[PDB]
């Protein structure tokens, strides 16, 4: 059926975006490794740029994810723990968000506005969690903003934490927690 | 000449590959931009692998880098602010160190150990001028590690920097001296 097909392509867009990044990915590579024709597949997302935000829309993580601070009973720390835990899992296990949340949110712009309702959510309710922390008065900081940064880029980038320092959690709410 | 050439070469693998990535560009994309053909090309860099490594030793900054805190008389707000300033107006003007910090540094690994020894003094620097400023007791930090993963990524990434917010280099400075 198309639906499965299309499943059967999103697959293979993900891996290979994943892998060369929008720019450097034909619908033709993607074609050949979702073992189907490239009309068909063009045909069926209608293009290679709405194939892409179909990858985010299926991918995507914030679509099914719980409020942590009501699931935690609005207790910033086990809430923390719980999404930091929830994303940490996923990003070591699907290191295609690695190359595509770095395309898209950290460099670039040009599809920004197309895929962002679908990570932002993720940014919004870590600065929720954060900031009912600080209002709770058990975080501590002097830029949301910065500590956004830095704890994206440790959790997205656990490469890049290696090159620097040359478990993570509980390193996190230690720095937070910290006077 | 073969020297002139592989200039004029180089100048168009810089663009491509900052617009494409190393595994989205191919050495036909370029040799197409520079107006020469592949197997000249292929040639003269011994394959795009090291035509690549290539363009970090020719646009790379860290080996024209004066030493910051020697030219400062080992002042660290001085030599920051010097650092800082050199490094944001070179990346503005040229943000094919967005693309290819970021997939090469910041995500991956793949050729890491060839292309470090072109930006690894960037950032052995940076750690100097924060760890002097530190031990002077003018900078306060809990985590240099932190610290240097979020001035990397607001300096690197300008545009990620107004995603979160919705000049820099005495911001950066405020957040340092800060008590």
């Amino acid at each position: 059926s198309r639906e499965q097909t299309m499943e059967n392509i999103l697959k293979a867009a993900k891996k290979k975006f994943g892998e060369r990044g929008y720019e450097g990915t034909s619908i033709q590579e993607i074609a050949k490794e979702a073992k189907v024709n490239v009309a068909m597949a063009s045909y069926y997302f209608n293009g290679k740029e709405n194939l892409y935000y179909e990858v985010f829309k299926k991918y995507g993580l914030a679509n099914e994810l719980p409020n942590f601070l009501e699931k935690n009973q609005f207790n910033p720390i086990n809430a923390l723990r719980e999404y930091l835990t929830v994303f940490t899992t996923h990003i070591k296990e699907n290191p295609e968000i690695g190359t595509l949340a770095y395309e898209e949110i950290i460099k670039e712009s040009a599809r920004l506005e197309k895929i962002k309702p679908y990570f932002i959510g993720s940014f919004e309710q870590l600065k929720e969690i954060l900031q009912e922390g600080e209002k709770q008065g058990v975080f501590h900081f002097f830029s949301i903003n910065h500590t956004i940064h830095w704890i994206t880029s440790i959790v997205l980038f656990p490469k890049f934490k290696k090159f620097i320092d040359s478990d993570l959690v509980s390193r996190i709410i230690s720095a937070l927690t910290d006077k």
